[PDB]
């Protein structure tokens, strides 16, 4: 695992994050792709950015950490782009998911963000 892929969530937190993604997906509240995530972050529409550590080339997702920190947006790496794809409800691997604001997600995102930041 690339050392730049931090903070890196463990297996239980990863599953929490994936279930949050799935929930967001049902509400049309996530964007996929490193490009789309960067655009949401810069426009202040991102509450959380999730990044697959096995993205290839990994450089495609390595602009997000600094862009997120500049804006106080929480971000975290998980292990599997295949898992992330399934959670986004698509058939293809996904290397980045950004979660937008939604009343139905407010509190779980904040709880999870508390755990992500404990990793920093």
């Amino acid at each position: 695992i690339d050392p730049r892929a931090i903070p890196f969530a463990n297996e239980e937190l990863s599953l929490e994050l994936l279930n949050l993604v799935k929930h967001g997906a049902s509400l049309q509240a996530i964007k996929r792709g490193a490009n789309e995530a960067l655009k949401q972050v810069n426009r202040g529409k991102a509450e959380l950015v999730i990044i697959a550590a096995d993205a290839d080339p990994i450089e495609i997702v390595l602009h997000l950490p600094l862009a997120c920190e500049d804006k106080g947006v929480p971000y975290v790496f998980i292990g599997s782009k295949n898992a992330l794809g399934r959670a986004c409800n698509v058939s293809v691997p996904t290397i980045v998911a950004s979660i937008g604001k939604h009343d139905a997600l407010g509190n779980v995102v904040a709880e999870i963000v508390g755990k992500v930041e404990a990793l920093v």
